[PDB]
């Protein structure tokens, strides 16, 4: 509630339906709390700053706090531990969130409310715990005590819990002890656990009883004891003699309800399959980093792993070993519910169609990952038989043609599983990630029997070649192609041409033969091209282009940016002044980063008839006309940032009708013109912020434009807070437009004391 | 002779033993010919520059001129074409040579003396050859009138030679026709040719007669007629129907004396043995850029070549086509005195040691080009066999461990052999080139049976391992070795320990490793390289290292550039100060690039007793300390380039004892102290270069100390010349000191119109 603030320089969200009220104070530099906090807000964020301690006057007026957010706000250049009073919370009754992370505390905090839920204490010297701190945390679920005691931040002193520590917290539901140098499970944790991350630390061996009360548990991660420090770019201490963490057959007994189980970077050998006899119910394991290569071709465990989801076997290669082949064991079939496999870093030379006969019965199966293998032979045909497949990774591996701050600072979620990178040729369907292979030229043959590709990636291949049309015949239902990082001939105008149902295609980064001047560059071939949508060639360097013109009926979205079009539209040569006008259907442009020092006279009524997205930043305009904006009839997003321009246009109305998304950050603009917003009701968008501009006068911005803006920005320039603005400083403490950094960014330059003044907090009283 | 000149700009070189007088005006910007050219002159050297006419009255008074070079003088940014006046040669009856490259001529210049001997006339527009202005050259000797219209000089019509035009020059050894658009050789060639070039042409058909009276011929260039267009990276056009040079079989009939013959770039598809049939003195044969994929299989002309020396066969590939195997043919064995082979571009598969048995009997081979071949498979062992070569190239191919301005403006030379790129690792002995292959960790049984190896490059691998002493066991005669570009972990001490016979080790831009912060970097492990001569371990961003000091008792030169040194000598930690203390031996460092801000007190105590080349170039010293190079009581070639010093030591013979190369390039010193070069006799090299020096007393520069200088630099400065300064002025112009660029980068600040004023050309007479 409360809506109307006052001068608080933090961010405001109000949410009627949840009764929640936001405040945002992230990067603000606020040495101390500020004053007129509402009284009714539920989420107080007080990230990174420079406060030194916390007393209980803070919060003595907020009772309806829920949520209070202290992350990393003295991080290890900071002055002495952050100092907590006594009864500082004790007031927050309805308290149910704290975060304090990153702030060097030595003790767990007292005096919390026991209305408290969750408790974050991660990157702090806290390496002791005793059952008398914690027992006013009964009534917690969440506990993050985490990155306690490591190689980033030390203590010289391994992890002391007492025993039964944890047994009182009756309502623990997740528990994390991660990178605390823990020696020992801390028995006896509670049976309403459901998630317990004790990865990264010191634990050598487990007990038979350190889970035997344990019957909720449903995520466990053991990662990191006695890891694989083999090639280990950050300290890691191998246990003795490289043992692995011995775990006892008996172990995952009264482990019922467990779903997610995580044993990457163990220096496992063997995985007895009396681990899996009890968890049935097992949907994600992990395996990776491990010493796993000869159990992978006997895997007697698969066989108790029947509703399993997701296996990662990722870098399980033997040192100084290269396998002739991938030994795959015949228990993979029974995986009946498996849709992800990862098999990376088993660096093999060939892989053969037989090799993946076990894979052959899998129905669920979606993902395999292969990349990262250094496979050198490989026929693409055998993948014929994984039509179901959704991704196939081929990546980094050597496939040829056939021959004849901290982390804690940010990211809430904490415990998160890692999120896979979808890339955008996914969701086009089936997708053969040939990105950064071996292969240097494209022949038909070897893409036979993929007529189910709808998607490949060949990004970094280095691949010299001249198309013509006759490479990828037997690709007929492709519909993304990916040829970035190569060196593409385009000597003749037939190339992609029998692409039938190509819609999205990226040649940049082909920067080699498009260089090279003379050579005919037949930038025509996107007629053929009947259904493409979307045509990336930017960062390509094109200076000249034997074709006149472009031609395509159906593309709606072209990047040209980082190429050479000073060059093309120099001054003197109109031959290429009509180049994107027979894109009749082409709907955004991106040609930014051209060099571009000025516009020739012209070109704006070359452009298409339905351009709708103009984007010229970076480019070094000059002097960028403003008249010419007439001739374009749909123009909405008209982009002008990080340019060189001097003046806005006399009256905006008269120059365009339908702009909406006026932007020109990072501009060199010293003032604006008399009439600049003048009738202009068809705008919603405006940015002047990072420009040398002095002063705002009434004329040039009225009330009736500014009240439909949607948001507007003046932050970060040279702003004079002087007596002749006194219109300009009323009004910007006394409307409803959405101006960011109104409190932190935009200051005053002058005149004297007034340096570093705020605007929204000035009040000129002789004026 | 005339030794003392007065105001020439121009470098002056005196040869009493050869009777020659050198004037090198090379990029002097110099509008007309200056004046007070000496008589005795025999070499004038006027490239680039503005020179708008040639007249006669430019060589009124130099007689003895030998040699005029006119190269480049205006590059199509230039006005119109130079016009040479009638009569502006014929008074240089002592000349011998003269260049013309590069003027944008439309005939060939009349009235040249009869005593010239070389003419060079590329760069031009001359398409056109009659013999009437051929009748004045009857006793010329080199002529070149190549460049005159091709893609990058274009003129769009077809070369046109009158018959017999080169009939009557029976003096000429040397014609050179290359990218002139010629389309028929100009029969007929005098009978004395003995080089001819004809290569980048446009010749389609050679008749049976067209080098019928060429018998004393020695060099033969054929290339580019009818080239092979694939993949070209600049405008070429291919002949029709893909059609080859159509050459007779009785075309090298005549030819006796012929050694060197170049065909390359010519989609030759057959070698007929009649062509070698007469020529047996052939020695070096060029077949490269060719269709001859399948003629290597066969090869049945080899055996006409007994005394052959250089063989190049280089990208003969087959479009769409990766061969399984090379197949050299048997003839390869009648090769007897075959020293270098090439057989690059032949893209195959997998290499095995019988496909190089017919290489095993050749006595005289040296070297044996493979690289940029993409083979996958390759036994290392069977190179076992080659012991006696010299250098073996494994380069570029994916080769992976075993399994289970213009031309003509410059290179006076012209028609030049193209020059092997010699590496700093053939003088060692035998070398094994394996950079830039698929190797991703080394086993000591692949290098096995290779103990004669001297050499090993293995730059650009990106190998990832942690070396502990074992892997290039069989490697025991190894000298050199390289490890550029890879990733070593220098986990432990033991690295390179059993390279007993090591002397260079390059283990440079390896930052991914050193990088990382809190691992071990074993920076001791030069230790056990008893034999150690030379380590470069530069652009490795070391910032921090396990070992206090690095000990080695037979290093030398250690190059240490693009690393941090600050962090390791940083304010309050002495750990690293003496890190250099131990090489007792070594006499290089080469410490730059380390962004040192300040050099902490001390470690010049913690210096190499035997330090005689430091280098500290743009290192960013903001105050550089002078006293503490006492120390070094070794000290030769202190260099402070590139820096931000901003004041000299107040008595440099108090400073150092033994300094002689001291150089300041690039600094910012705004003056010299009044006793800078006090009583220092020692010194013999001085740099003060791109400095902001105001004016320069008596007392600070004597004269008894600059008798003794061998260089002193003092251009591209901020002087004054002012009335404050006359005896700086007038030592300037009366002393015998070499002082490069005295007359061309030096100017005057001011004072009002003595902008750009020259020092050595001022004479204040009010003063
Ligand atoms: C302001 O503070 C409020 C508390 O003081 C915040 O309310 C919290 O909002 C989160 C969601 O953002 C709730 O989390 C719930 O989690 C359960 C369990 O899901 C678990 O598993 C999923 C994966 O399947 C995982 O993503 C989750 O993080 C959990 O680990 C879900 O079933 C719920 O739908 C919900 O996501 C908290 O419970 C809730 N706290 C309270 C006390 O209600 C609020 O988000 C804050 N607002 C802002 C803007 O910061
Ligand atoms: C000043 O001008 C003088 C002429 O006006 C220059 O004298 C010339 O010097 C060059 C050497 O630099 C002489 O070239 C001769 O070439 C023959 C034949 O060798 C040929 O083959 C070799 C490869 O084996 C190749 O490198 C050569 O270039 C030749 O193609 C050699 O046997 C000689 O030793 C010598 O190298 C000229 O003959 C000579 N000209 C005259 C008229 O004597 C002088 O170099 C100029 N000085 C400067 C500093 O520019
Ligand atoms: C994680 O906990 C272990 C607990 O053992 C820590 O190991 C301990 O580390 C300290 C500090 O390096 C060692 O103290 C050292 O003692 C030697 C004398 O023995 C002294 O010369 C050193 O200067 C240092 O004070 C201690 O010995 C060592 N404990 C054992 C059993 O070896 C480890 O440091 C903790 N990890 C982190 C990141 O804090
Ligand atoms: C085809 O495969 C290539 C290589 O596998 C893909 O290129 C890679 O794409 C990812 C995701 O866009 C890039 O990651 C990003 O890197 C930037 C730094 O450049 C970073 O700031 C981002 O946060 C993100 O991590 C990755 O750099 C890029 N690699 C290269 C060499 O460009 C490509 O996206 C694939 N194409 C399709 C259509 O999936
Ligand atoms: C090397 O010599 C050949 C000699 O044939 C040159 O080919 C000629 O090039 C010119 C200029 O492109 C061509 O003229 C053209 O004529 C057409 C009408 O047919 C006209 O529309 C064009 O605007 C142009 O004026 C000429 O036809 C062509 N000769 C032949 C037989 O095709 C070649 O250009 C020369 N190369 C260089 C780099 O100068
Ligand atoms: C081992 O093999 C590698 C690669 O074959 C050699 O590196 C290459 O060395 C050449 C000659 O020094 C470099 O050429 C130079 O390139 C620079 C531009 O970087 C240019 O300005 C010079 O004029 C010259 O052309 C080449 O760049 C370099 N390649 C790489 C990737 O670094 C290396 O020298 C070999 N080592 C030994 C000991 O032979
Ligand atoms: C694939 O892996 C399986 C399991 O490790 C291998 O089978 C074992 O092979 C060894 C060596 O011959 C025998 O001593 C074991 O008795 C075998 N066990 C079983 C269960 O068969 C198999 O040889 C591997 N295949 C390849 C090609 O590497
Ligand atoms: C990759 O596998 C496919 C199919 O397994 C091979 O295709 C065969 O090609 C030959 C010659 O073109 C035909 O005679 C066969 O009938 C094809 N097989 C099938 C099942 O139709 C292809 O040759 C393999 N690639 C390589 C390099 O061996
Ligand atoms: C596209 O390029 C391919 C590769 O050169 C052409 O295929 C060749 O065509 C020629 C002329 O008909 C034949 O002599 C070759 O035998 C063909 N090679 C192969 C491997 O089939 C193809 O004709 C070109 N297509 C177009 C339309 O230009
Ligand atoms: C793309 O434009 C080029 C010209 O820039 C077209 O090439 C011309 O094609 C016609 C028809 O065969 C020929 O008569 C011309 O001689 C060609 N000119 C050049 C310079 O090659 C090409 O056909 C166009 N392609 C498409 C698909 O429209
Ligand atoms: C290596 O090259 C030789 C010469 O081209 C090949 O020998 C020819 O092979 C063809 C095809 O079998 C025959 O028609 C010719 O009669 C052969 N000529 C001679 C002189 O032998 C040979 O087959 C090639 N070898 C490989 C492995 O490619
Ligand atoms: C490369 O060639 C060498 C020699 O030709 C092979 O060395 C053989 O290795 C086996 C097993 O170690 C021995 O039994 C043989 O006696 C060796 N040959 C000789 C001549 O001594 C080596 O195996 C080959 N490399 C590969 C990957 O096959
Ligand atoms: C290089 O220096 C390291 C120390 O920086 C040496 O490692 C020590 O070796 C001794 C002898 O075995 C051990 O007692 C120490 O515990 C080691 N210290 C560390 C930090 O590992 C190493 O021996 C030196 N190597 C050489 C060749 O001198
Ligand atoms: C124009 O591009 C911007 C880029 O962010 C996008 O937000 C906007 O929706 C686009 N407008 C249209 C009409 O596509
Ligand atoms: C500017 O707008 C006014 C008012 O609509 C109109 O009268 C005038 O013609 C316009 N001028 C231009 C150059 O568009
Ligand atoms: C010092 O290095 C320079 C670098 O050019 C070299 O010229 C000089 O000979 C070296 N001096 C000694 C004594 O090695
Ligand atoms: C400087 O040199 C003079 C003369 O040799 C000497 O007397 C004096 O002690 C020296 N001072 C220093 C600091 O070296």
């Amino acid at each position: 509630a409360r809506w109307f603030p006052k001068t608080l320089p933090c961010d405001v969200t109000l949410d009627v339906s949840k009764n929640h009220v936001i405040v945002d104070c992230t990067d603000k530099h606020l040495t101390e709390i500020p004053g007129g906090i509402p009284t009714n807000t539920t989420n107080l964020t007080l990230t990174i700053n420079h406060i030194p301690d916390i007393s209980p006057a803070s919060f003595h007026r907020l009772v309806h706090l829920v949520e209070i957010d202290f992350r990393c706000n003295c991080v290890p250049m900071c002055p002495r531990r952050l100092q907590i009073k006594p009864r500082s919370f004790s007031g927050l009754t309805y308290l149910k969130s704290l975060y304090l992370d990153g702030n060097q505390l030595l003790e767990i905090p007292q005096g919390l409310p026991p209305s408290l839920q969750l408790l974050s204490l991660e990157a702090n010297n806290i390496f002791s715990i005793r059952k008398e701190q914690l027992t006013e945390l009964a009534n917690i679920e969440i506990l993050y005590l985490g990155q306690n005691c490591y190689y980033r931040n030390p203590c010289y002193v391994s992890y002391s819990i007492e025993k039964d520590a944890f047994l009182n917290l009756t309502k623990l539901k997740v528990l994390s002890l991660k990178d605390n140098n823990v020696t020992t499970v801390p028995t006896v944790l509670p049976s309403t656990l459901t998630e317990l991350y004790l990865y990264n630390n010191m634990i050598a061996e487990i007990q038979e009883d350190d889970f035997n009360n344990l019957n909720q548990l449903q995520i466990l991660d053991l990662s990191g004891n006695c890891p694989r420090c083999y090639n280990a770019p950050f300290p890691c201490t191998p246990c003795k003699n490289n043992s692995p963490l011995q775990i006892p057959v008996n172990a995952f007994d009264a482990l019922t309800e467990l779903k997610v189980l995580r044993l990457h970077s163990n220096s496992l050998q063997h995985v007895p399959p009396r681990w899996f006899k009890n968890i049935n119910n097992l949907q994600e394991l992990d395996l990776s980093q491990n010493f796993l290569a000869k159990e992978i071709g006997d895997a007697k465990f698969l066989h108790f792993l029947p509703n399993l989801i997701q296996l990662d076997l990722s870098f399980n290669f033997e040192l100084q070993v290269y396998r002739a082949s991938m030994n795959l064991s015949q228990a993979f079939s029974s995986l009946k519910s498996l849709k992800i496999l990862r098999i990376r870093g088993y660096v093999f030379k060939e892989l053969k169609s037989f090799q993946l006969s076990p894979l052959h019965n899998l129905q669920n199966l979606e993902v395999l990952d292969l990349g990262t293998n250094f496979i050198k032979i490989a026929n693409l045909s055998m993948f014929k038989q994984f039509k179901r497949l959704k991704v196939i990774d081929l990546s980094v591996n050597k496939i040829s043609p056939s021959g004849d701050y901290a982390r804690s600072c940010r990211f809430k979620n904490k415990e998160a599983s890692f999120t896979s990178v979808q890339e955008s040729c996914y969701k086009y369907g089936q997708t053969l990630d040939l990105s950064k292979n071996s292969i240097f030229f494209i022949k038909s043959s070897d893409f036979q029997h993929l007529s189910f590709l709808k998607c490949l990636n060949l990004s970094g291949n280095l691949i010299s070649q001249t198309l013509n049309g006759s490479e990828f015949q037997p690709l007929a239902e492709l519909r993304y192609l990916d040829f970035s990082n190569n060196r593409l001939d385009l000597l003749h105008s037939t190339a992609f041409e029998e692409l039938r149902k190509l819609e999205v295609l990226d040649i940049s980064s082909n920067s080699h033969y498009f260089q090279s001047e003379g050579i005919t560059h037949m930038l025509n071939f996107t007629k053929n091209l009947k259904v493409l949508q979307k045509l990336m060639m930017n960062d390509n360097d094109i200076s000249s282009s034997t074709s006149r013109t472009m031609e395509s009926e159906s593309l709606r979205t072209l990047e040209f940016r980082g190429n050479h079009l000073d060059v093309l539209w120099r001054d003197g040569d109109n031959r290429y002044l009509q180049l994107f006008k027979n894109l009749l259907k082409l709907e955004e442009l991106d040609i930014s980063k051209n060099s571009l020092s000025f516009l020739p006279s012209g070109v704006f009524d070359g452009m298409p008839p339905n351009l709708k997205n103009l984007s010229l930043a970076k480019n070094g305009l000059k002097s960028f006309i403003w008249e010419k904006l007439r001739y374009l009839k749909n123009l909405e997003t008209l982009d002008l940032s990080h340019n060189q321009l001097t003046t806005v246009p006399e009256r905006l109305s008269n120059c365009s009708r339908s702009l909406k998304n006026l932007i020109l950050k990072n501009n060199q603009i010293r003032s604006l013109t008399k009439y600049f917003l003048q009738d202009a009701f068809q705008l919603r968008y405006l940015d002047l912020s990072s420009n040398k501009i002095q002063m705002i006068q009434k004329t040039s911005f009225p009330e009736n434009v500014l009240n439909n803006l949607k948001m507007l920005l003046l932050h970060h320039n040279r702003f004079l807070c002087t007596c002749d603005a006194v219109w300009f400083v009323w009004w910007v403490q006394h409307t409803e437009v959405t101006i960011p950094y109104l409190a932190t960014d935009v200051t005053c330059v002058g005149p004297g004391a007034h340096k570093g003044q705020s605007v929204i907090s000035l009040d000129l009283y002789t004026c």
